[PDB]
This record gives structure tokens, sequence and C-alpha cells, in this order.
């Protein structure tokens, strides 16, 4: 009901009005999820990200208050941080730290990454995930564009849109909430699934760090996702060029069997991290692909 959703929101946020303590407001961003600005925290001169939303035009409410509920109770260095929220009449505010060195998709789609790099990204990306999955939290929509890049090559995860909390009774999901090229082959031919479809989905962002997309980007979704369930691991275009231990890395994210799929404590022990580079050589990257998107 929209009156126990507004009541409940109100539970939640900050008492007052946000624009008493934000200035310097610009647009960066409007879409489904609303629309998105960078602004100044008027008291500490942090650079903030402000996602604005009037709650007369979101059809699954349920879901931003399960979204700001997840952010607040699971913080983590390697999860962008959720700073507060604020509700005036309709129209919610998110406040996020900002960062500003873009998306990993914009860094995947315009510069050339190496092995170093990438084990740097995955290990981050991969602490992440150890540790929502330690807290029965599935993310259900990894991919590179909810990674998020500080200009200092921090690398951090967001858009608790689309998660799950689960339990020891229902330790289970069977909801198709994911981007289709991303997801598991078992979100489709079966109606369980566990926190092992992160997994799968970060092995997915690690073909788009090698080739610059996930497999079947091209196709139809509708198309990719009977494509993933029959196709089942996805080949590399070029597997020769890359180390021994990265294509065990892969092998070890998108297999087929959940069972003997890595979990993400496990695959933080693989010998593929440890050849990371300090997170520091990732800037350059960032610069350009920052450059280059504008």
């Amino acid at each position: 009901s929209d009156e126990e959703i507004l009541e409940k929101l109100r539970s939640i946020v900050s008492v007052g009005d946000p624009k008493k303590k934000y200035t310097r407001f610009e647009k960066i961003g409007q879409g489904a999820s609303g629309t998105v600005y960078t602004a100044m925290d008027v008291a500490t001169g942090q650079e903030v990200a402000i996602r604005q939303m009037n709650l007369q035009q979101q059809p699954k409410k349920e879901l931003i208050i399960n979204e700001i509920l997840v952010m607040r109770e699971n913080k983590n260095p390697n999860i962008v941080n959720y700073l507060d929220s604020y509700l005036v009449g309709d129209e919610l505010w998110v406040v996020m730290e900002y960062l500003a060195g873009g998306s990993l998709t914009d860094v995947v789609t315009e510069t050339c990454m190496d092995e170093g790099q990438i084990a740097a990204v995955c290990r981050e990306c991969l602490q992440a995930l150890e540790f929502l999955h330690s807290n029965q939290v599935i993310h259900r929509d990894i991919k590179s564009d909810n990674i998020l890049l500080g200009m200092d090559g921090s690398v951090k995860l967001t858009d608790f849109g689309f998660c799950a909390q689960i339990t020891p009774e229902q330790s289970k999901r069977s909801t198709m909430v994911g981007t289709p090229y991303w997801m598991a082959p078992e979100v489709v031919t079966r109606k369980a699934y566990g926190p092992k479809v992160d997994i799968w989905s970060l092995g997915i962002m690690a073909i788009e760090m090698i080739e610059g997309e996930p497999p079947y980007l091209n196709e139809n979704p509708l198309r990719a996702l009977y494509l993933i369930a029959t196709n089942g691991t996805p080949e590399l275009q070029n597997p020769e060029k890359l180390s021994a231990i990265f294509r065990d890395f892969l092998n070890r994210c998108l297999e087929m069997d959940v069972e003997k799929r890595g979990s993400a404590k496990e695959l933080l022990q693989h010998q593929f991290l440890k050849i990371a580079k300090p997170l520091s050589s990732l800037t350059p990257l960032i610069a350009a692909a920052k450059e280059a998107t504008k």
C-alpha cells in the first residue's frame, strides 16, 4: 500500500529538507532508477551522489525500501557507501558517496587492462562478495556497470535494487532479476540458485575485462539466455593469450556444476589474485576512460 510505504520510508529517512544540507547540484544521469546528481555536502565539503526519486512513478517501492535497509546494515570497504536518505512529500532522496573515476564499464570499453590490473579488480569484487554472502545477501546483478571506481583506483560495488536476503530455511531463490548476459545458466535451467550466481557473473565481468564485452552482447537478450543455458561455459576468443593461472581462475568462476564452482571465500585464496598490481595501477586507465567518455 502507498500509505504503508511512505510511513515505513518516513521511519528510515533523516528528518527535514536535504536542500539545506547539500549544494552545487549537477545532473550526471537520469533513467528508470530516477535522476542522479553530484552535490557538495555543505558541512564537510564531501562530494556526494544523490539519487532522486518521485515515488508516484516507482512501480516496485518494496525494492527501494529493501535497497536502503540492506545498504544500511551491510557496510563494507568494497561497497559504495550509503550516507543518508530524505523524504519530502513524494520525493525520496538517497545520498551516496561519489566515485569520480566512473564505472568499470568505461574502463573495459575504452582501455585494455593487463592481468595484474584484472587480478586487482577481481580481488576487490570478491572481497565485497565474500562479505555479502557471509551475511546472507546475494547481489544478483554483478556486472561492470555496478562496479564504481575511485580516482585512486578504489573498486566498489553498488546497486542493491536486485539483491536477495536468504536464510537456512530458504537458502535458494528462483526470481530472474539479473541482467541477462551476466546470468548464471542455473537461473534459467532450474528454479533454485544460490550465492554462486554472483561468482558466475564475476567470471563474465572478467571476460569483459579481457574482451571488452560479455559473451552474446550483440544478441537479443531473449536469445542470449537460451545461448547461456545451452552453451554453458562461454568460450574465450583467444584463450592462448592468457596465463595458465588466469585461465584456471576463470574456469573456477564459470564452472557449470554449482558445487564445483568456486565460492567467494575459496576464490580469495586463488593464486591468480596474487599477481595483482597495486590498485594505483588502475589510475591511468580510469583517467583515460574518463577523458574518452567526456
